[PDB]
């Protein structure tokens, strides 16, 4: 059973704040990993998806 994950590293800062109202979800790659996030962060991606398939991790 792994333990470990992936997470924001040094250099970009995650949303403090969460909004799990709106009838959509987002996801943005930082170095490797997709987190989810809860804005129109300059577009991005709009699938688990294509943010994974588009970065190393």
């Amino acid at each position: 059973g792994d333990k470990e994950e992936c997470t924001v590293p040094i250099g970009w800062s995650e949303p403090v704040k969460g909004l799990c109202k709106a009838r959509f979800t987002r996801y943005y790659c930082m170095g490797n990993c997709c987190k989810v996030y809860e804005g129109c962060y300059t577009g991005g991606y709009s699938r688990m998806g294509e943010c994974a398939r588009n970065c190393p991790g």
